[PDB]
């Protein structure tokens, strides 16, 4: 089963799932960086403007809904949502599973007013599930219908299909060459060891090694503030409140950036990481890379998000506890 994804500005990739009976539609990001499922709730006060601008789950319109009520707070690197737990049937690309999910009643305008998606479907491990709720993928695995204990991500470059997630395998039409796998530094987190990061001809970063969280829910590639400051000075990039920019006319000639993963160098060109919207020396162009200090136990760690995934098709293998990469097509 595959879910078609929409690509919003190269920063938000989301697909649709249906919840309840009849099905209530929601746009959601499939996030390997988290393990809970949640969507805005009809019980979310309208004083939360984000709830006025998104699809709301209304339990009182679903006959398959099962009440629970346990409070839960989900905090991401760029924001937090709070609400309570509920159960209902969820449809994900043809597959139907009874799932426990969060009904969000507190959804801060910043950043959710800037969210094209409604909610999130965590593709992480139960170990990181808040409230210890069984993740949706584990519930699908329990059904014994998927040919493989794996799911795959394809994120296209902007245009005008925005992307695609395959549950139970990979789609050969979206990658070439063969996968190369890196075992997880531990079960319960889609994090792998990274042997180094090079900018131009000089492995000036992550010498001695570091961690790499492969996060489908992260828009960019991130590193600790320290690491990023060093990466950016090398790029001649200037820091702003939320990001790093470079004079657009300089964009095209910025050096490659490679990530040493499992004995293979994964390289991105400036075209892969700079939002080239002009060539004017008078304008600033943002880079799809920035600081993000991920707290323990996960971090300190780098995060390989959409910027990385656009170039490398990614397969998350639950059975063998590893991640595989292949050149996206
Ligand atoms: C999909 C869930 C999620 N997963 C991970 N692993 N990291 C995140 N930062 C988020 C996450 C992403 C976007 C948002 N809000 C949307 C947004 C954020 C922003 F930082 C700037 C914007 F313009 C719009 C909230 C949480």
């Amino acid at each position: 089963s595959s879910v078609i994804l929409t690509n919003y500005m190269d920063t938000q990739y989301y697909g649709e799932i249906g919840i309840g009976t009849p099905p209530q539609t929601f746009k959601v990001v499939f996030d390997t960086g988290s393990s809970n499922v949640w969507v805005p709730s009809s019980k979310c006060s309208r004083l939360y403007t984000a709830c006025v601008y998104h699809k709301l789950f209304d339990a009182s319109d679903s006959s398959s809904y099962k009440h629970n009520g346990t409070e839960l707070t989900l905090r991401y690197s760029t924001g937090t949502v709070s609400g309570f737990l509920s159960q209902d049937i969820i449809t994900v690309g043809g597959i139907t599973v009874t799932q426990m999910f969060g009904e969000v009643t507190e959804m801060p305008a910043l950043p959710f007013m800037l969210a094209e998606f409604d909610g999130v479907v965590g593709m992480g491990f139960i170990e990181q599930a808040i409230g210890r709720v069984t993740p949706i993928f584990d519930n699908i695995i329990s059904q014994g219908v998927l040919k493989e204990d794996v799911f795959s991500f394809y994120y296209n470059r902007d245009s005008e299909l925005g992307g695609q997630i395959v549950l139970g395998g990979s789609d050969p039409q979206h990658y070439e060459g063969n996968f190369h796998y890196i075992n997880l530094i531990k079960t319960g987190v889609w994090q792998i060891q990274m042997k180094g990061v090079s900018v131009g001809s000089s492995t000036l970063l992550c010498e001695d090694g570091c961690l790499a969280l492969v996060d489908t829910g992260a828009s960019y590639i991130s590193g600790s503030t320290s690491s990023i400051e060093k990466l950016m000075e090398a790029l001649g990039a200037k820091k702003r409140l939320f990001d790093y920019v470079v004079k657009c006319n300089e964009g095209p000639t910025l050096p490659d950036i490679s990530f040493h993963l499992g004995g293979k160098e994964y390289t991105l060109t400036s075209a892969d990481y700079v939002f080239q919207e002009s060539y004017s020396s008078k304008k600033l162009c943002t880079l799809a890379i920035h600081a993000m200090d991920i707290p323990p136990p996960t971090g300190p760690t780098w995060a390989l998000g959409a910027t990385f995934i656009r170039k490398f098709y990614t397969e998350f293998d639950r059975r063998n506890n590893r991640i595989g990469f292949a050149l996206a097509r």
